[PDB]
DNA sequence: ATGAGACGCTGGCGATTAGCTAATCGCCAGCGTCTCATCTTTATGCGCC
């Protein structure tokens, strides 16, 4: 079962795509600005860590295969 | 009063492996008899409401 086909470059690649998308989506959804020259955040881009969702699947018998 | 979450060559070959109607034409077709009787029906020939 422990085939383990992943390569570290896919890890740093995931880090790359997340860092880029965060700053792409941060500017593509919020377009208007307020009266004090600050962008109006009609849509909030929320960054949830992997550890929380993993433990959420693990601590409530909602496992994933 | 820390220790899980992230899993391969396949497609494009050969080369097995397996299996099937169809289109063209030819051949070749159980048959032999008699008896006996039986009825019809036809060709021609003859008659007026």
């Amino acid at each position: 079962l422990d085939k383990a086909g992943f390569i570290k470059r896919q890890l740093v690649e995931t880090r790359q795509i997340t860092k880029h998308v965060a700053q792409i989506l941060d500017s593509r959804m919020n377009t208007k600005y307020d009266e004090n020259d600050k962008l109006i955040r009609e849509v909030k881009v929320i960054t949830l860590k992997s550890k929380l969702v993993s433990d959420f699947r693990k601590d409530f018998q909602f496992y994933k295969v």
